[PDB]
């Protein structure tokens, strides 16, 4: 495959854009799991799948049995791996570009995570959109994160929710999904 448009897809607490503590997702929003879930996972034309790219440190955090997320090509990135197809499901590679010159047949492609891939993939210009589902709590200094968002804001532009409709195709995006204290909201970004 050669280059493709590449999403990035992450949900950060907001004001500071945290991710993370001690390795782990600092919230558990079942409604926002399931959401990632079907984005990551539909596709439009036929015979094709889309691809979900994660560090390796990600990949080694899902519980053996739970890996690969099904119905996904996963990839994983490593900078101590040879480009390799494992089987039909996963791939290893030391590059996003590598790893997609051995894809065929994938509709789109995803960055998943975690911190250091998303702070380095940024910068790529591969990377044209961002759907971050952004959450809100009344004391998010409460909460503890370790694990942040570093991206350059001001060089994209957040979409109209018609916009991110029309990526997501079918899926039904609710508005304000509360779960406990936190309250989120489904976004799309573009480059300017
Ligand atoms: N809030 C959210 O939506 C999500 C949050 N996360 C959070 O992220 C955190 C984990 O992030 P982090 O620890 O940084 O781990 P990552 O999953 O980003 O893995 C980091 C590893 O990926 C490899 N790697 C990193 N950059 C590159 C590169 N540019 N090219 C090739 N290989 C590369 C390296 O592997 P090697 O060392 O083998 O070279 C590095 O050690 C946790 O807190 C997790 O909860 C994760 C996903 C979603
Ligand atoms: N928005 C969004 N993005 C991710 N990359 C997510 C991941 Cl990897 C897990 N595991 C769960 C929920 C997620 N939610």
């Amino acid at each position: 495959m050669l280059k493709p448009n590449v999403a990035i897809i992450v949900a950060a607490l907001k004001p500071a854009l945290g991710i993370g503590y001690k390795g782990k997702m600092p919230w558990r929003l079942r409604k926002e799991i399931r959401y990632f879930k079907d984005v990551t996972t539909r596709t439009t034309k036929p015979n094709t799948r889309n691809a979900v790219i994660m560090g390796r440190k990600t990949w080694e955090s899902i519980p053996q049995k739970f890996r690969p997320l099904p119905d996904r090509l996963n990839i994983i990135l490593s900078r101590s791996y040879e480009n390799e197809i494992i089987d039909d499901n996963i791939i290893h590679a030391s590059s996003i570009e590598s790893s997609l010159n051995l894809v065929s047949d994938v509709e789109r492609v995803f960055i998943i995570g975690g911190a250091e891939i998303y702070n380095e993939l940024i910068n790529n210009s591969l990377v044209s959109h961002l759907l971050i589902t952004e959450i809100e709590h009344p004391s998010p200094e409460s909460i503890e994160m370790d694990t942040f968002l570093k991206f350059p804001l001001e060089s994209w532009t957040k979409q109209p929710k018609s916009e991110l409709q029309k990526f997501v195709g079918d899926t039904v995006l609710e508005d304000d999904i509360k779960e406990g204290d936190f309250t989120y909201n489904y976004t799309l970004w573009t480059r300017k």
